[PDB]
């Protein structure tokens, strides 16, 4: 029955097709979700917000003022959650860069 | 002479009568103060502010914007300091829930 | 060729003449820069901003709202970056206190 959570065309299937770099080989994996989860706890943010569009949207709001001075860890976290937001919104992005384009396009 | 800091009806005596849950058995102990202290240091906040009404009020102000997305650790910290604020204000709350009621009632 | 980075009258030479306390003996050393660097990473702030006037200015902006409730670690970090800002600006401060005077004087 496990196969119900890994349906073709579903969120996890989509996640694992998205490329890290706009013109790159490597793709998002389960370990990127696990890592994003740990990071939010270190930042005293509820990791359960990763599960929904609205939760990802609120996280991205919390993190946005910190982006400009933020370390690489912080920018990577923001980029990862932007991709998760697109997956939950069923927006068909091919890479991290398109996810960022969509998010800042939405904020307009 | 130690008994001067644990006077009947004093702050520590009151602290240790307050219940964690509105309808629960367990009560606040010294270890909850110790834990709140460690947490504020992790957040780069002066733990000495726990000693006064005004310091607890300023901490609660710093933490309030983080509550909505905050982890359980963060909410627990806020709840604990809300109870400490009530003790320092000599407001006779019976549990964490009444402390929260009083704090947000005061902010009106 | 290493001597090109430790020119007399240059930034590192100036740094290591500045006194920690307004009327004190001890002076800023390399370990204070190393420590400030680690601290910014713990705060998810890009340590590379320590390298420029503008980066130090942005860090000080990020940290300023946290100063009033901040722990000693936080105040020490702010004080150290204020001195670095003065060195990068070629402002000839003799101690931490003069650096703080200059920074808040500039913000007027
Ligand atoms: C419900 O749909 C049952 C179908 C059979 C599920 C098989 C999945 C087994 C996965 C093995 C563990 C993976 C270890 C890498
Ligand atoms: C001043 O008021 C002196 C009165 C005697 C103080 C007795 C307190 C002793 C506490 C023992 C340590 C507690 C260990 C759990
Ligand atoms: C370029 O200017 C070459 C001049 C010679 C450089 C000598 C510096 C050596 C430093 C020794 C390491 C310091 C260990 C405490």
């Amino acid at each position: 029955g496990a196969r119900a959570s890994v349906l073709s065309g579903g969120e996890l299937d989509k996640w694992e097709k998205i490329r890290l770099r706009p013109g790159g080989k490597k793709q998002y994996k389960l370990k990127h979700i696990v890592w994003a989860s740990r990071e939010l706890e270190r930042f005293a943010v509820n990791p359960g917000l990763l599960e929904t569009s609205e939760g990802c949207r609120q996280i991205l709001g919390q993190l946005q003022p910190s982006l400009q001075t933020g370390s690489e860890e912080l920018r990577s976290l923001y980029n990862t959650i932007a991709v998760l937001y697109c997956v939950h919104q069923r927006i068909d992005v091919k890479d991290t860069k398109e996810a960022l384009d969509k998010i800042e396009e939405e904020q307009n």
